[PDB]
């Protein structure tokens, strides 16, 4: 048993559900929270800006030290910092950004980072201002991470759209 309400169940081990993971962090305060990176932490807009300032700039004042040390993150590759008062840990992905002409193959290497954590709380990666097709972002999901996954879609009408169209 856990403490996230309201998710409809697609699989075995995903859930999802139309909520601000912001807002949704706030009321779980779950072990991880997944942040739709970019491969220099620069936590801009999106979930990523709503998530670090969220956190009062705390989330971007550790990434900047994180990068100053170890350099950039990989398209599909990860990197696990602190939830500050969001959860215990971020896990920041790095999805491809279809937007900035990254290759949508890196999208299942993304979803491999969720595997190695029991439960997360994350957003649809490559969706949204990332410019990947979210129905292909969920099929992906479902179909790649196999530990428990709580997916808080922000806009309605997608979740309305996800969900219906959902194999
Ligand atoms: O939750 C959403 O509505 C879709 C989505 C997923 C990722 C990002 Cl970064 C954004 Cl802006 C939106």
């Amino acid at each position: 048993v856990n403490s996230f309400s309201g998710y409809l169940k697609l699989t075995d081990n995903v859930y999802i559900k139309n909520a601000d993971i912001v807002e949704e962090a706030k009321k779980v305060k779950p072990t991880v929270v997944v942040n739709a990176a970019n491969v220099y932490l620069k936590h801009g807009g999106g979930v990523a800006g709503a998530l670090n300032k969220a956190t009062n700039n705390a989330m971007q004042v550790e990434s900047d030290d994180y990068i100053a040390t170890n350099g950039p993150l990989k398209v599909g590759g990860s990197c696990v910092l602190s939830g500050h008062n969001l959860a215990k840990h971020c896990l920041h992905v790095v999805g491809p950004n279809v937007n900035k002409g990254e290759d949508i193959q890196l999208l299942k290497s993304a979803y491999e980072n969720f595997n190695q954590h029991e439960v997360l709380l994350a957003p649809l990666l490559s969706a949204g201002i990332f410019g990947a097709d979210p129905i292909h972002s969920l099929r992906v999901c479902v179909d790649t991470v196999r530990t428990n996954v709580y997916l808080a879609v922000f806009d309605k009408n997608l979740y309305d759209k996800l969900v219906s169209s959902f194999l």
